[PDB]
Parts: structure tokens; sequence; C-alpha cells
């Protein structure tokens, strides 16, 4: 019912049209799909993906303007300005803008200005863009916001168990580090790059890089604003990453009490956003899971009684996207955007 | 004295200072290096490198606009449309085009419209361009051509013992299989290609993919014309490939005779340039190697008496180079090119 | 119906128990399961696979001495020497070997002086053991064999196409090149070995290495005894492989017709055992797919007519499995093995 | 001058050898090697190496027992039981025990039992066995210990900074999570393994695992037993790996006077073990460093003031390799060992 256009077809944009087509009686209606490439492209890559397999439903091209899965025709366009985008004249009601290039408000203004009525950044948003994480603040988003951040994958990893911490026992300050997969804004082989670290070889190197989800979780939980810091270490793993966090909190516990603080959450408010995992397994098992964050619960720690350590993972890929569908059904929900 | 420029700092252009950086006495004087990328990463890509390790060489930014190498100072300019280039105002004498975006005559010509004198292309030209494979062909080189290429690493490595089995044996007609390591022009992650396996994940797939490698002999070996081809096979290794080739020949011979016909060359008119390995060794160990081909002579059989079938290495990124340099010192040598 | 054992819980086992797990109306009774390690790694591998995925079926520990699957139990024991197996007394019928070292009538008879009444093999047989494969010649099985081979993966991809080439065109000679993914007879890192190249660290190195494959196909297709040969690429890839075979025929022909005679197979006689894959797809596309061998049609090439190079993928551990587990019905089919 | 012997020429014993090699005037006089593979492999894999490149030295075997490295024969023998080794018999007075089996007393007793005088173990002892890390507290050291320990690479890294941090600082608790690269204990695929993390696939996941490294650098700094612990994350890397040390100090203070004081001892009472990297690198430029820990600089930081986090880089297999030589020359010093 409310018509959504896909701009950047990328790992992102295609997990998104996937996690979509697998939800019952959406609210959302895709229609169009803008991206550089061709519709040949944007066909076989949405049918064979190294990553998820081969996509189970009908993918073929239509013609040389449309794609259709399943049956359901889907149009595509390829322009690399926003601003030429025939979004007024089809009348698109939300852009997931998934590009990584227009994540301020002047460039992802563009799609408004082509008669796009709203846009959801599927990045941090830069400059002031609201942010939301579904199960930690999204119940402040009203539809005045004509255009809307679902932060980072890391922050949305990272903010549903932080949550629980602080709500539980007090967070005083923290630090985190996440161990990363590569994801294409590194190079495969040393390349330019702004970043002098993102430029070298990403299959072939442990990558330390910049983060900004750990100063970000503090745009949903205000509560912790200049008390959490962090950086990324990006290393040579497809898909799947995980969050080291450590905090110095108010009321003294242990191990087994934070994992239990975090199951009682698992169990209610955060079910279906956070999960505890108690059996021994690897980034590879956790491909595919539907939540935003997974605490390995063997691996919580907690010294001199008020220093605590939570290992959680996360599919950047997947998790995140059913985290972006999740936003855009509270955007239908709240009125035609 | 041979004013050199490098237009397109990547694996070759990198490569091809470092190659250049170890000879002795050599003709050439690199004096500019255009990237579009800044002075900061030409100087930090060109001293920190993951194949080739730590440059050993005192390398530093030079102001803004260039880079010193032990001394050595290098101007830098950043400019994405090769007819802006200050080719002439320099008077700049060969230029070595590694972009890999400007291989045919309209596209490599506007160096000379820029003012250069003459352009070396570090791939197969597409259309009337000479092309030239050290050791094979290179004594057919005039200074009149004023744009000339050096073949792919594929050609540079096959177009050696190619010679040799025709020579000694009379190839009939043959094919071929490269099993290449991944470069920069596939993808790190599933992402919009004109090729729809070169599209795929590098590091996570075996990719076929084609390859002119085998009609590009011809153009070296006339000989051979419409006797070849082939197809390569893409592999999760950042650098060093093998070729396979299998050929039907007049003369019937068995393996050690074939070994001993390219030891025979190896140690005369092909020394420098084909070299032949007794030991049973892996990609990683040739590394480096100056070599642009290393028959594994234990892997050389014979069917049928007149089917050969011969397995050669090659460091596509660093004995390539070491041949641009040499073919670059030929250009010095025929006359102010 | 058929009491089944497997012993050698690793890769190929495990593959065995999931494929055998999919089929319906199994003519096959899995009970026992012996392996080294213990009963919590049976269970857990069994449940995780970083290569298949969690295994949809609830699997669990039984005690200390069996696992289940979806309420089956089986018994897991262990012991190293197969003459001190419970095969008597359990009344094991068949034995499904895939240790890796019991490849020989001595080592694999072991089985026989514990008390089971046969053994199959799931890798080429030393000595005289008969070897065969499905779609090849397994109508020349007969229940009078104690012990049998169901030859090596690479085997099963080029026997089906290849007896194709031969009963329509005549294969002369021919010689072949498997690019093969890495598997545990290989070394993480640089590690004691008796191949001084599989010693080399496997994901870091294209490793050349033997294969019977191309003589074993004789054994299936008698009129190649003598007419084939070739070599294995290790490569750095978990799972898939591909075979490049170079063939010299009778008749002339040319690429889209040798194209036409695999799918004349592919849909009749080899139906099930042989596909032809018209895509451009990458290896990780056919995991899991169920035939032993998939030709990549548009790779199919044809050099002076009777030159015929076939590019064919096969999923070295599931089609594998698919194929024992054929086999093992086979066995069930011909008399109470 | 002390006659010492390799037990065990895996990835630690070779590069020891190679570490040796290149030092000046060494008190060490290596005579044996003793593993279970031949003396080719101990030729071939000591030339040969994935990580380390071709060994600049003339290998060769030298009969049917002994290896020549430059001229110096080294005997090669293949005991898998210590206990039957020629320790007395050659009059043996330092056995490097780098095989990973003998960490306890009973077993690296062995080597006594067999006639060396003394033993030191490559990795933490197990038990009361006097462990040391140099530039820490080699200094109590005495001849009367019979076995001895040089702790884990992790220890080697994390102890040297922890001590400046604990003089200038004051260390209340802390944790620390490193993530490292593979190593030979891994499972190239999934198999069977006592820890069911290291039994999946090492280059395909981020594989979580335990570590005493942290309990362990108390015993060198007594002054913090029972402040820190931590854990370690396997990722798909050979070789180099990076410390994340995250700790409540006494004394507020800020990054760049943390990195101020690293420098001080880098300078000083840990020059050759402790330095201090301002550029922004990536781990592969870490490969070949002769010190065990490498501050990244620019990564430091400090939250609330007492909450201080450092990255540290250390080749695992090089690095302490030196560290094993280091201890060894120690050894040598304090009396024919
Ligand atoms: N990969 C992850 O795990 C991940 C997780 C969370 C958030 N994100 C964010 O999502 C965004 C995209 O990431 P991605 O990994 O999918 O990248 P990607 O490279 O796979 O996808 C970007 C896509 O946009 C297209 N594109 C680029 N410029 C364009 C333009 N001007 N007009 C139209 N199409 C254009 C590209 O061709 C490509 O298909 C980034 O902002 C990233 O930070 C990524
Ligand atoms: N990598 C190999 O093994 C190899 C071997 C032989 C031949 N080649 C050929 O060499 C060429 C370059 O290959 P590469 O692997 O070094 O690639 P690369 O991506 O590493 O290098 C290309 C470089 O050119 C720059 N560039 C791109 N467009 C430009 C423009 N318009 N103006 C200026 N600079 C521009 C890029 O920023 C980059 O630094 C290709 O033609 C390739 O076929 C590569
Ligand atoms: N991986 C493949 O693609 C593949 C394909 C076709 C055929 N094969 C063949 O299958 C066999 C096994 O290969 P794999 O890859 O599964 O190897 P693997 O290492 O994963 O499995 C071997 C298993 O046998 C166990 N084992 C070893 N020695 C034993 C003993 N004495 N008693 C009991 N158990 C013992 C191991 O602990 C392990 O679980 C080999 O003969 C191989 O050539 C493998
Ligand atoms: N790789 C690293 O980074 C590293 C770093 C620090 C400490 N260590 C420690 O060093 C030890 C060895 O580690 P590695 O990585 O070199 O392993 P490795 O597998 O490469 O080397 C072990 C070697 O010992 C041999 N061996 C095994 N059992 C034997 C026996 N009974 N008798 C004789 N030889 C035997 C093996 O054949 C092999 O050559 C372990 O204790 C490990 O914890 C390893």
């Amino acid at each position: 019912k409310l018509k959504v256009a896909i701009n950047g077809f990328g790992r992102i944009g295609r997990n998104f049209l996937r996690c979509w087509h697998g939800r019952k009686d959406s609210p959302l209606d895709v229609v169009v799909i803008n991206d550089t490439g061709g519709v040949k492209q944007a066909s076989h890559l949405l049918k064979y993906d190294s990553i998820l397999g081969t996509f189970d439903a009908d993918v073929k091209t239509a013609g040389d303007s449309a794609i259709s899965v399943d049956g359901k025709v889907i149009k595509v366009v390829s322009d690399r300005n926003p601003v030429n985008l025939p979004w007024g004249d089809m009348g698109i009601d939300l852009v997931i803008e998934g590009t990584g290039v227009f994540v301020d408000r002047d460039g992802a203004g563009k799609h408004l200005q082509a008669g796009a009525k709203k846009v959801l950044i599927t990045a941090p948003g830069k400059g002031d863009i609201p942010t939301y994480v579904v199960g930690v603040n999204e119940e402040g988003y009203t539809h005045a916001d004509t255009i809307i951040s679902n932060a980072s994958c890391t922050t949305n990893c990272l903010a549903p168990f932080v949550k629980v911490l602080d709500q539980k026992f007090g967070i005083i300050k923290g630090t985190m580090t996440t161990t990363h997969s590569y994801t294409g804004d590194q190079r495969l082989l040393d390349a330019s790059h702004r970043d002098l670290r993102r430029a070298r070889a990403a299959c072939l190197n442990i990558v330390p890089t910049s983060t900004g989800a750990a100063k970000a979780v503090a745009l949903v939980l205000p509560n912790l604003k200049g008390k959490l810091n962090g950086i990324a270490l990006r290393v040579p793993t497809p898909n799947v990453s995980v969050v080291d966090l450590v905090v110095q909190v108010s009321k003294k516990t242990f191990a087994e009490e934070v994992n239990a603080a975090f199951r009682e959450s698992a169990d209610n408010e955060l079910k279906g956003i956070l999960s505890v995992c108690d059996e021994p397994l690897v980034s590879i098992d956790f491909r595919c899971t539907d939540v935003s964050s997974t605490i390995d619960s063997s691996l919580t720690m907690v010294m001199g009684d008020d220093m605590v350590k939570v290992i959680a993972w996360y599919d950047n890929e997947w998790g995140y996207s059913q985290r972006v569908v999740d936003l855009a059904d509270i955007v239908a929900n709240k009125w035609q955007a």
C-alpha cells in the first residue's frame, strides 16, 4: 500500500528486497529500483548471491526496463542524480536510500526535489537527521520527518543491549570494538581511498578504521551522551560481525546476572530484536539471523565487580535489512508516508 | 635520460616504479605521476604494500605536489582527463598508461594531444596498436610507433614458451586455461559489473571469465594465427597466476624432451624471460620473480605422443612490470622517444 | 531396512548422513557412527556446518553413547582400529568407509573381520577393489563384491560426460586439470606432509597435486584405458570444484553440437547425474547441487574441429555424497548386503 | 657454544631457526632437530615458507639424517617419544620444546630423562614451571630452573606495555581481547577438536576461543594478580595479531599522555621489546617485526578520564621467536645450561 522506491540496489538494497519478500501481509509495495548498473545485473544479482545463496523465487528480466519476482514486475531506472528521478511522476511515497553517497540533508533531500514524499537512509545520517533503532527509540518517530536514518549496523547491534545494561546497572563510561566483516567500501587490493587503512587489501589484513556507532548510540539513548567511544577492526570474512563492549557500571554484578538480564528483555520488550545464545558457535552460524543482536552468553565477563564485558553477534547485512523493513513498516503505519 | 610519466599509480603503476627503482643505470627518468587520488596516497601506498611488503627506501610527501623516493622528487598531478595533462609543458617523452581505461587509440591518443611524444599501454591495445612481448617480438619495434602495447600478463607468460614449442615441435592447434589471481577489476562483494561473473565476490569464488591472451599470442607469433584460444579462471589468491596449455604438435615427443627444449632456451635466447623450475613449489614461492614465465617441469605431460600439456607460473604484477620497464628501456634505446 | 554403519564422521560422513536424511523412503537404516572424536562433537558438527549451514532438524546428544536426529537415535562408538568394532554384534550390513585411511583391501577388510557383511569406500580403492560411478557403470555391480569403491569426486564429475563424448565423438586421447577446493588433507599453515605441495598453507596458495581421477576414469569406462591423464590445482575455496577437460576426438564437431549432445543425455540416461547450465554463474552458485557434474555450456570450445574443451562444475562434498547414498541404495536393492 | 636441540620443527621451530640464523655472534649452537616428519620436509619447509618467503640461504638435504644451512650441518632425528631422544649421547644442553604437546612437567621432563640438561617451552607451561617474558621479568631467571616457559605470544605482547601502564597509572582492573591470526591448532574445515569452536573452518569464521594470556600476565607481573582476564577472536589471517586492552587506572590521564609514556619506555628500558607506531598501517605491515609489541598510537582512547584503551600489534610467529632466541641467549649467559 505504501509506494516504495529502492535507490542503490547493492548489498543492502538487495537484502532489503529479499527480507521484504519473505514478510507476510507487508504494508509496503516496492515499485521501483534505481541503480547505475542495468536491468540484467539487477535481475542476475538478485537471483544469485555469494552470501545468501540462490533466491528461491522466479526472477527474470522484463523487457528493458523492469524485472519480475514471482510475477510481480518492478520498474528499473538508472539515474546517477537523484533529482532526475521520476519519484513525483510515479507517486513514490518512500525512498530507501542505500547508495551510501546521499547521507546528508542536501544529498538525500534531492529525492524530495524529484517528488518523493519521504526518505529513509540505510545508514547514519550526517547533520540534523532523526535516527532510529527499532526496539530502542522507534516510538519517537513522527510522520513529520521527511528524512530519517536507520543508523549503522553496529549501532543496531549495540544499542539494544546497551539499553538493558544502562536500565539495570547504570553505565558510567564505556568503550567498544567491532571485529567487522569487510564491505564494499574497502578495496579488494591496495588502491586509493580517503581512509589510508581501508585502502589496503581487505581479505589480507586486519584493518583498523573509525566508527561513529558508539557516539551514535547516544542519539538513540540520550542518557549515554559522551559516555561511549570505540573503533572497528575489519577482518577477512564476507558477512557477519561481532561487537565487544566494555563498560564500568554503577551496580556491582557478575556475568550470569548480566546474562539473565539480557534473557529477560529478549523474552519481552526486545523479543525479535535481541537474542541470547548459549551454544559455542562461530560467526557463520549467525548468518541470516533476523534479530539485530545476539549475546554470546558464555563470553560474558565481569572484572572488579563493575567492569562488564559483553560479546554480541550480528548479521550486518540481513539483520540490519530486517530492521530497515521494520522501520519502513512503521513509516507505513504512521500514515501514507 | 628519457622523461617518463606514469598515468595511473595503481598495482601496475606502483610495481613499475619499484621495478625501475631496483634497476642499475636505467635510461629512464620518472618525473611525473598522475593518478586521481592524492599525494598522501601515492606516497603511502608506494611505501606500504600488502603484496610486496614495505618499500625499502625513504618515501615521503614533498609539499602538496610531489613525493620523494630516496631524495629523488617526483611531481604528482591529478587529472582524470589525459588531454588536460601537462605532458607537453614538462616535455614528457614517454607516458606509461596503466589506468586500464585508455587502451584504444582515441583514449591513449589523448596523452599525445596533451604533449607527450609516445605512449606505452600496460595492457592489450584495442584496435590497431602494435603489441610487443619482450623476448618474442620486441625486435620488430620501431621508434615511429606513437602508441604501443605490452600485452597482458598472461600473454607474456604464454608467448615465450609457446614460441619454443612451435619452433621445435610445430603447433597444430591448442587451448589454454589460466588459474588467475583476482585483480582490481573484480568486485570484493557481489556488485554491478558488465561481466556478470566478475561481478561476484572475488575471494569467495572460482570465477570463469574471458581472456584474449590466447588470440593475442598470434599478434606476437603470427605463425599461430587462429590456432589458439582459452579462458581464465579467477581464484582467491591476491597475486601470482598459472597457465595450463594443451597443444597438439606435429613432431611426436615426450615430457622430458619438451622440458629439455625449454631449458635450452631458458639458458640462451630466453634467458631472463623464461625459467624452468624442478622443485615442487606452490604459487607463493613464485612471488617477486623477474622472469615472465616459469615452467613447472614435473607437471609437464604428453598424451598420445603429440598432445603436450605445460604448466607455467607467473607473477602477474611484478614479472609483468619488469617487462614494462624492459620495453621502456627499448624505447629509450631507439632514440629519444 | 539395510543396517548401515558410518566409519569416519568427517566431511563425507556428515554430508552422507544429511543427504540420506533428505531422501524419501530410503532402503537404508543408519544405526551406528564410529569416529575417534566424541558424541558431543558428532552432535555439534552435524548440527552446525560452515558449508551447509545449520542442519534443519532436531539434533542432540543422547546419553554418552548416542545422538538423535529428529527422534531417531544413532549409536556412537569410538574405535581407531576397525577390527575392534561391534559390527558383527550389531549385525551391520554395510559399512560406509569414509576415514580416508582404509582404502586398500587389508585395511577395509578389517570391517569384515569385525563382522560387517560389506564395505563401501567413499574414495578410490587401492589394489583390486571394484569401483563404480553411478550413471556410468553401476549396472556391473554384483552382491558378491564384499568391498567396493565409489571412486573420487573428480572421477564422478568427469566420467559422466566423458562417456557421452566417447559415445558420440570417439575420444582418441585427452588430458584434464581440476581447479579444486581445498580439503582436510591439506595443511592450514605450512606443515609436514608426504606431499611437499599439499604441505603448504592451503588458503594462501594455488597448490598443484596429483590425481588418479583421469586414469580412474578408465576403470569405469574401459574403452578409455591409457587415453587420459591429468592433475589437480588446489585453490582457496572451501567447497565446489571445476574440471577442465581437453580431448582430441575422431568426429569433427563444434561447441554447440557438443553442448547439444550433453543436453540429450542430461534429459535421458544421465538425468539426475549430469546437468547443463547456460547461465553465467560462479562456483558458489553450484553449492548443494545433487548432480555430480554440470557443464558450463558457454565455456565449451572446439579448436581445429577435433580438439574439444569442456568445463564442468561439481560440489565435491554434497554431490559426491548423493552418489554414495545412491550406490548404497543399489547395494540395498541387490539383496541384504 | 650452547648445544641446542629443537623439538618440533613447526611454525615456531622453523621461525626460531631463522631468527637465530640472522643473529650475530650467537652464544647458541643448534645441532639437532627432532620432528616426526622426515629430512626432506625439514629441508624443504625451512627453505620455502608461505609467510616468510624463500629463506635467503643455501638449504639442502645432507644424506638421510641431516640438513645443512649455508654449510652448517644439523642432525635430524625422528622420535615421537622424547624419552628415546639421543639428548644425553649428543650432550644436548638446551632443548627448545615447540611441539605443543609437552607443556607440563612430566611431558617436558622427558627430555631430561633422555639426557638434556634443560628445557625451554615455547608456550605457557602447565603447572609449576617458571615463565618469563623478556623485558618484563627475565632478570628473575636462575640457572637452577630445569624447565622454563617463554609464555604465549599474546602474553609477550601484552605484558610489556601492561607493565608501563601499571607503573605510571596504576591498574585497578582490566580486560582484553585479541583478534588473532589462525594457527595450526585450528581446523582447515569443520573437523573434530576438543574446542567446539576451534573445530570450525578457520578461514571462514571469526572464532571465539579461550586464552590464559591475561591471567598469565600476572605470572610475570605479580602486582596484577586477579586483575585481568580476556578472550581470543581467531580470524582468517595467516600471521600477525592484535591485542585490545581496556583498563581502569588510578591516575586520571588522557590518550596522548598514555602514548607518551609508551614512547618513554620504548626509547629506554623496553627498547627492542616495545615500539610505538604513528602511521596508519594494517596487519600485514607488521609482518616480520622483531619487537614483541607495537602500540598503534592513533587508536589509543581514554574514557571518563580513567578507562584506558590500547591497541597493539604483534607478529605472533616471528616476534615471539625472536623472544625465544633472546631467552635462550640468557640461558646461555647464565652458565652452560
Ligand atoms: N554492507 C553492510 O553490512 C551495511 C550495513 C549497514 C548499513 N550499510 C550502509 O548502506 C549503504 C550501502 O552499503 P552497501 O554495502 O550495500 O554498498 P554497495 O556498494 O553494495 O551498494 C551501493 C549501491 O548503490 C549504487 N550506487 C552508487 N552510487 C549511486 C548513485 N549516484 N545513484 C544510484 N545508485 C548508486 C551502486 O552501484 C551499488 O549497487 C552505505 O551507506 C553503508 O554504510 C551497509
Ligand atoms: N594486476 C595485474 O596483474 C595486471 C597485469 C597486467 C596488465 N594489467 C593491466 O594494467 C591496467 C591497470 O591494472 P591495475 O591492476 O594496476 O589496476 P588498478 O586499479 O590498481 O590501477 C588503476 C589506477 O589508475 C587510476 N585511474 C583510474 N582511472 C583514471 C583516470 N581517468 N585518470 C587517472 N588515473 C586513473 C586508479 O585510481 C588506479 O590507481 C589494466 O589495463 C590491466 O588490465 C594488470
Ligand atoms: N572432501 C571431499 O570433497 C571428498 C570428496 C570425495 C571423496 N573424499 C574422500 O573421503 C575420505 C574422507 O575425506 P573427508 O574430507 O571427509 O575427510 P575428513 O578429515 O573430514 O574426515 C575423516 C574423518 O575420519 C575420522 N578418522 C580418521 N582416522 C580414523 C580412524 N582410524 N578411525 C575412525 N575414524 C577415523 C576423522 O576424525 C574424521 O572425522 C577420504 O578418503 C577422501 O579422499 C573426500
Ligand atoms: N603459531 C604461533 O603463533 C605460536 C606463537 C607462540 C607460541 N606457540 C606455541 O608453540 C607450539 C607449537 O606451535 P606451532 O604453531 O609451531 O605448531 P606446529 O603444528 O606448526 O608445530 C608443531 C610441530 O611439532 C611436531 N610434533 C607434534 N608432535 C610431536 C611429537 N610427539 N614429537 C616430535 N614432533 C612432534 C609437528 O609435526 C610440527 O612440526 C604450541 O605449544 C603453541 O602454543 C605458537
